[PDB]
């Protein structure tokens, strides 16, 4: 459903923010 | 409304990937 | 309606991500 | 409820994005 | 419930934005 995709996309955004902190 | 939220989150993910790519180089 | 506010805020976030990408480029 | 807390967190995210843009500029 | 996970992930995103701002300044 849509809520599961929202949760997964937020998890991906968290991972991408982690990658941004490492590169900074 | 949920479809719009999913689409906007997907766009945000794409933009975050672009930001990561720009930060790499 | 909270869903409309959520969608509008996500759209604003998309625009701000575009601004950040432009600044990084 | 959860929706209002989500709206508040998204508003905080927008504020932090604006701060990031200001720091980059 | 998925709403609790959404709220927690938004909180994590807020924390990571705070960390990004701290690193930028």
């Amino acid at each position: 459903d849509s809520l599961k995709w929202i949760v997964f996309l937020l998890f991906l955004i968290v991972l991408l923010q982690l990658a941004i902190v490492f590169l900074l």
